[PDB]
């Protein structure tokens, strides 16, 4: 057997290697809160009366800057995304490059000031680092990790019978504005990445209505929204009812992804979150996130019911339903 | 200009990149303690009346398997002894794979097996991780990211006048076991990398000394036990007298070092620890070294002078002295 692309796309063929082979060869996985076998946005670790939250990502997009972005705003981006669906205000981070032997000076120069203006949005500081370079012939791979401290943890399990799912913005921008500048594909001007650290909205719904009433969130990224709900639902052991008209969807995208036969469900974001709050508190949630800039199209999408546990029904027309089915992976290659 | 190799062999040609190019660009830099512009072996974060201690490193390694370890157990190590050699107690490990499409699925579980069996010997829980897969035909580098905690965090830059410079044990094992093994030199059995993790030996003698007592330590791992005691030198802004003949090498190292035509003071160390004590205490820290399992070699070997501010000098014969030369680059490719 080989490792295969789908491997790491982050859908249904990935969850199979992560549950049938990293999760039953590594034995110690957890160091006192959410851990390995939770497959959760990030990790906990108690520690006063707070908790201390760690993830890492790996970032292999080409090419290596794109519309609306690159691989270092992506990498700042994408471990302070973890950390905020967490539920943790972003500390520090750490930078690990792996650089191909020949990568033009003013190539790392660009993709390192990119870094340092997308950490300054959060604010954030990259404290430690790692630099390698290899003969490969690859450009470069960026690997960020990310501490954070929450003092009320929220997993992609806790949903509740009864609470509504939000999403903070668009859907489908950062996968599709990727297919359609490889296809050439393109308006008045080029469809931009929605990638930017979120941790504002994030920050604005807590502040608004208490971490208690934040029951679960993700980060859609790999596999798009269609995973991170499958996920919820999944975790939550509870079922998840969307609106197909309620889901915000840019109208370039929704061509481009028509001309490119992919759905914008289906594919990375990155620069968003899926919220399921309190019900009673949803609309409060609602109001937060569309006060502040990067969560100015949120919307209110769907809500927890107590059958189809584990299943996600899209409605569409008058009521009709059927399921929003879970990525095998994300059909675009190197997305992120 | 171009990136070279050289730019990624932890020597003074990175040490130019470093300063020159990350740290001009980086602007965020420290979250309260120690941060990037120490350029120590992590950075440390106040937290209640203790430190968060942080770090990241990427293996780039090849062969993936080699005599005495392996990618997964470079991994864990190098890791681990990155937070021992800050005084932090480990408490966590995140793992990114990135991996060629194709590799053998047998190959990605026996790394993780050393991965699990490595991270049982300190014990520390690998908590959170990321998996990429790529075209390229790299077939697999790891990057780790660290947390400890440290009561008293110890830097590189801390040496004093007067204290003894200790080493946990012999030098050149690593990168001259991969060289020779590249080579096919090998003698009644192939030379081993001495690849482990060291936190119980820094924690030994922190229990017998005390931290205070401890004024500076670095993880002799790229560009070798010469890079280390440049730094600390550098750093703390002393000279350090070593005495060659006190310097422990494995008989077959030595050996092996001369037919490759390479310093064994200049090549990555993947299961030692340079330490910097207080005067009075070195003799107490030496035999908690020696012991321990992995510090059963450990030698005292030189001493913090008040001149030569910035160099290291060896001395050989009845008290002749010349400078051991911080390298351009580790002289082996490939060699983490
Ligand atoms: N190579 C790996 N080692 C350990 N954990 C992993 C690895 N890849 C993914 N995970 C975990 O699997 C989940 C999904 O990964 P991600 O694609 O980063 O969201 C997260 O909980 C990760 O921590
Ligand atoms: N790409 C990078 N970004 C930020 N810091 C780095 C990078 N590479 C190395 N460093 C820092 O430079 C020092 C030496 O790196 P290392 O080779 O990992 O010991 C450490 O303090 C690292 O944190
Ligand atoms: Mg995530
Ligand atoms: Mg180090």
């Amino acid at each position: 057997e080989k490792i295969k692309l789908e491997h790491g796309a982050g859908g249904e063929i990935m969850e199979e290697l992560l549950r049938d082979v990293i999760l039953k060869t590594l034995t110690l996985k957890s160091a006192g809160g959410i851990g390995l076998d939770a497959l959760d946005d990030g990790a906990t670790i108690p520690f006063g009366d707070k908790h201390i939250v760690f993830t890492i990502d790996g970032h292999t997009v080409k090419p290596l800057f794109f519309p609306g972005g690159d691989i270092g705003r992506l990498a700042v981006s994408g471990t302070v995304n973890d950390l905020a669906v967490m539920g943790a205000e972003p500390i520090a981070l750490a930078n690990s490059m792996i650089i191909g032997e020949g990568l033009d000076m003013e190539v790392l120069k660009r993709v390192l000031k990119s870094m340092d203006e997308t950490a300054r949005e959060v604010p954030v500081p990259i404290v430690t680092g790692d630099t390698k370079v290899v003969e490969d012939k690859i450009e470069m791979f960026v690997i960020t990790a990310g501490i954070g401290i929450a003092e009320h943890p929220v997993s992609d399990a806790g949903a509740k019978v009864g609470d509504a799912v939000l999403v903070s913005g668009t859907i489908g921008d950062h996968g599709i504005a990727l297919m359609s500048h490889r296809e050439g594909i393109a308006f008045e001007t080029e469809l931009k990445s929605d990638v930017a650290p979120i941790w504002d909205v994030v920050k604005a719904v807590a502040e608004t209505i208490g971490w208690e009433n934040i029951h679960a969130m993700k980060d859609p990224t790999r596999a798009g929204l269609s995973n991170a709900l499958n996920e919820i639902a999944r975790k939550s052991n509870v079922g998840i009812l969307v609106r197909e008209a309620d889901i915000p969807i840019r109208p370039e995208v929704r061509a481009a992804s028509e001309m490119l036969g992919i759905s914008p469900y289906d594919v990375a974001n990155e620069g968003k979150v899926v919220m399921v709050v309190a019900r009673e508190y949803a609309e409060e949630a609602l109001e937060a996130m569309r006060k502040t800039e990067k969560g100015r199209n949120a919307a209110i999408i769907g809500e927890v019911i107590a059958d189809y546990r584990g299943k996600v029904l899209l409605e569409t027309g008058i009521g009709g339903k059927r399921f929003m089915e879970p990525p095998e992976g994300d059909p675009v290659p190197r997305i992120c």
